[PDB]
DNA sequence: TTTTTTTTT
DNA sequence: AAAAAAAAA
């Protein structure tokens, strides 16, 4: 939460300064996590200007060794947002944090837009309630957004669906490319109002329709890798919470379990959690844990309602 | 709706806009929703030259950021379609939307076909019947299709048959790779009238006979999540309404529900909704939603006459 | 009715073109609706070649959009041969379609073969009488099939009987492979004469015997796909008609009708039409309509006298 | 030296 | 029950 301005300071020109605004940067911290040479690629810059720019984000922003305990007691503090039902609750252990990378493993008809969308109203909820209180912006991919369903979630928690309908910054992305200006926008808007979460519903969708490798492919993975790292700048800063929505991959001669996210090794490594969803019988859902440092593998039962996620 | 020639603009060569023509582009959006690399691969571009189109995408379409508010106003007049009968306008809530892909679940005399007549002309009521008054396109694929029920949906909606018949561009596939030409004549003709719906009978048929997989396979789905995409950048920008028909692939081994469509996950993955026809006795047929984030599952009853769909 | 020697017209080579004639081509519309990869997997062509092949196809064979105006004054001269007896005329309203696929039910003693031997005769018949004056080949796969029946319909007609099997042109397959020779052939033999129809008594029969699946199954449905676009590949050029027997499969623990015919999904779908055989007291059997777009569920009666089919 | 994709009957 | 085949900096 620490606007360049501050870094116009000790010499730097504010002409300078609003050079590097155009990189998308618009953070001391930023900065502070940007490799030496992404910065010095971008035109009009000598490295010793680099050389003054990263001792200032040495200056502001403390990047020595940390006591374990320190870390806890930061670690005390993250929000970790609830979805809106108990058992998912239990399941993710007060539901998901902030900071992070999430995951949604499906074949079809799993609901996993589905708790996007009542993520994407209850973080409007007082803290109290887990909510962290911070707009959401809403990157769907397929157009599958459905503003109804956030006036039924709304209905569901009491709040003035306008008021709801007021922040949840929705936004239509096609190409692939089209995702990263995207990303730079929602760091653009990042500075003016503490944002709780970024959801997207299919990144991934767009990689198979554009790359048909191999390929490509090796491109394919070139790109999500950068993707990835720039969902990891947006988290490590912002909080808020990252939820990501994997289309579903099914293996042919294997054995006994048909399925696995696609999108291979690079997604996998990167997410912080992750999660599966069978559908039961009727409305119900199973979720079930992958991947998740924090938790032990668990799986739960919840119903889709006309208010969607519940028991 | 906005035709190349505004790109004709900002000093754009008018010979390098009629090469861009020759790509299947036709309209200012359609550039925009273009990712770059296939900009790139037609001969006798410089990248920058894409700089300077993609540029003036941006310059005519905006792309960024978006309330949810606006997309709720938006969403506000979306036709949806009447399928000429009460109880399924109940069941998808006013029938069919423009600007999305819908499907035929069927094992055979599910009257999929049937519908996909009685749409053919309800298309063209005035917009009070729910008609979108857009001539519409069928791409048929087996070659089943009946102008002589075209008349009797004439003789049941009471417009004359051969104003009906004047539209209705029938067209007839064979070749998986045909379907693609078809799709970028369609682009071609979307710019001269607004047309309603295109209507797929088997998009899939073909790529059974001919994808003997796997395989194979691989190269199958490869080709249908193309073609999938492409009816996404049609329907993204010229509303009228996509539909598809899939023949059904029966599991063996299985539990209990012996069908599931063909195509595997891609398909599914990418349609906005998608229907379910399991045949009653006499005339009488069962439609049941799967996969449409808008409405809760439901079922109902609807006769085929000789005026097909009804009660 | 375009023969390939019409392509061999700008620069192909004559010998390249008698490399294509091998492949079972032998129209130019053949080669219109070849795959891509078909023509492509045979040695010896470079797919340049098949880029100036295939424009060549569009250049004799229009390919693109079509008004339902123009389909239905097409639609408006197709034979429909009369089955030799009124009350089938009625059912199928006019009796059998040139240009389509069609079916037999039943489980035995139903008289389908019987009615493959009238149409076998009466499509010799002056079209002023419904027939469309084209020779006809029979490929029989029982080995059931009966000259006398023939001369018996000679005799109901009026025609001799010599003329009449001076075409019928029997053949008898064994193979389940042995019945793809038997196409490439009759292909071979459409250039010559404009041949009426083919019948087919039991493609299907040949599958059970040697692919006892599942299997197998997957390999039969596999190799089934192939057989029937095969057929399309002929009706949708030369008319005449296409005529399929199928044996039955009956059920067990089904509910109250212990029928449908083998061949799974696949033929289902494929079929323009189908039909159900009862048989009834005496001589006496039962038609019952099923998947045919054109026509509402209807059933009737028919004698099987020495003349076979008639009141 | 980097990079997994795909269901049918 | 039992089934392959797929490149490019
Ligand atoms: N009106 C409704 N009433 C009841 N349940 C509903 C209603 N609308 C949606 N649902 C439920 O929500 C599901 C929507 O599918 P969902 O999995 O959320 O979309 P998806 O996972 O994104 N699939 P995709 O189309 O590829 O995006 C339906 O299958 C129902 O279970
Ligand atoms: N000489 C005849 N006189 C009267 N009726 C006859 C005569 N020959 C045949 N039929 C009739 O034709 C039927 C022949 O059976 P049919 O159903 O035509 O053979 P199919 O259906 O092919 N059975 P299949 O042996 O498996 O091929 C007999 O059951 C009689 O009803
Ligand atoms: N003249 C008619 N009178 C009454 N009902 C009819 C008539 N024509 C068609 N139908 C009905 O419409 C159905 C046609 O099957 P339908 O499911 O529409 O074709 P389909 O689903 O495309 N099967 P396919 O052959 O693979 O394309 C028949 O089963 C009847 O229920």
């Amino acid at each position: 939460p620490q606007p360049i301005s501050r870094l116009e300071q000790c010499g730097i020109n504010a002409n300078d300064v609003k050079k590097l605004e155009e990189a998308g940067f618009h953070t001391v911290e930023a900065v502070a996590y940007a490799p030496k040479k992404e910065l010095i690629n971008i035109k009009g810059i000598s490295e010793a200007k680099a050389d003054k720019i990263l001792a200032e984000a040495a200056k502001l922003v403390p990047m020595g060794f940390t006591t374990a305990t320190e870390f806890h007691q930061r670690r005390s503090e993250i929000i970790q947002i609830t979805t809106g039902s108990k058992e998912l609750d239990k399941l993710l252990q007060g539901g998901i944090e902030t900071g992070s990378i999430t995951e949604m493993f499906g074949e079809f008809r799993t609901g996993k837009t589905q708790i996007c969308h009542t993520l994407a109203v209850t973080c409007q909820l007082p803290i109290d309630r887990g909510g962290g209180e911070g707009k959401a912006m809403y990157i769907d991919t397929e157009g599958t957004f459905r503003p109804e369903r956030l006036l039924a979630v709304a209905e569901r928690y009491g709040l003035s669906g306008s008021d709801v309908l007021d922040n949840v910054a929705y936004a239509r992305a096609f190409n692939t490319d089209h995702q990263t200006q995207l990303l730079y926008q929602a760091s653009a808007m990042m500075v003016e109002s503490r944002y709780a979460l970024l959801i997207v519903d299919s990144a991934t969708a767009l990689y198979r329709t554009d790359y048909s490798g191999r390929g490509e492919l090796s491109a394919r993975q070139m790109h999500l890798a950068r993707f990835l790292r720039m969902l990891l700048r947006l988290a490590d800063e912002f909080g808020v919470a990252v939820v990501i929505t994997n289309q579903v991959v099914a293996q042919v001669d294997g054995a006994a379990d048909p399925k696995k996210p696609i999108g291979g090794n690079i997604i996998a490594h990167a997410s912080t959690t992750r999660l599966y969803l069978r559908k039961g019988r009727g409305e119900t859902r199973i979720c079930q844990i992958y991947d998740s440092p924090c938790l032990p593998e668990a799986e739960a039962m919840f119903a889709i309602n006309a208010d969607g996620v519940g028991d």
